[PDB]
């Protein structure tokens, strides 16, 4: 398995736990409603150790870029400014966020042709499944 295998435009087809994850973060109701109802596309591109992940929907449209293994300032959709590191480890892209003494992890994996995105903060989890747009 390689990081290049995650490249492409992906469309959200299933979600579990995402509102609960947003509540654990303390995201306010206006943003939670947007997250519960949005069906974003995720667009992942890489070039060696360079990675970009873009999100698109009528309700919001964010993007970050990084070098694998390098700490960087990530502005999240909910407006945190985190210290983030992304690594491709044991067949998963792992995105580790730290801010204000807190931490959250997002993983992204290829399974049976689908992109599986899993989030966690303080044992509150989500699982989101995407299918390739081609
Ligand atoms: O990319 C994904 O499938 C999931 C995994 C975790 C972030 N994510 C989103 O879809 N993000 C989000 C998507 C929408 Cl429509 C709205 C918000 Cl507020 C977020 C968001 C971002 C950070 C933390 C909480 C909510």
């Amino acid at each position: 398995a390689t990081v290049q295998q995650l490249e492409g435009r992906w469309r959200l087809v299933d979600s579990k736990g995402f509102d609960e994850y947003m509540k654990e973060l303390g995201v306010g109701i206006a943003l939670r409603k947007m997250g519960a109802m949005a069906k974003p596309d995720c667009i992942i591109t890489c070039d060696g150790k360079n990675l970009t992940i873009k999100t698109e929907s009528t309700l919001k449209t964010t993007q970050f870029s990084c070098t694998l293994g390098e700490k960087f300032e990530e502005t999240t959709a909910d407006g945190r400014k985190t210290q983030t590191v992304c690594n491709f480890t044991d067949g998963a892209l792992v995105q580790h966020q730290e801010w204000d003494g807190k931490e959250s992890t997002i993983t992204r994996k290829l399974k049976d042709g689908k992109l599986v995105v899993e989030c966690v903060m303080n044992n509150v989890t989500c699982t989101r499944i995407y299918e390739k747009v081609e």
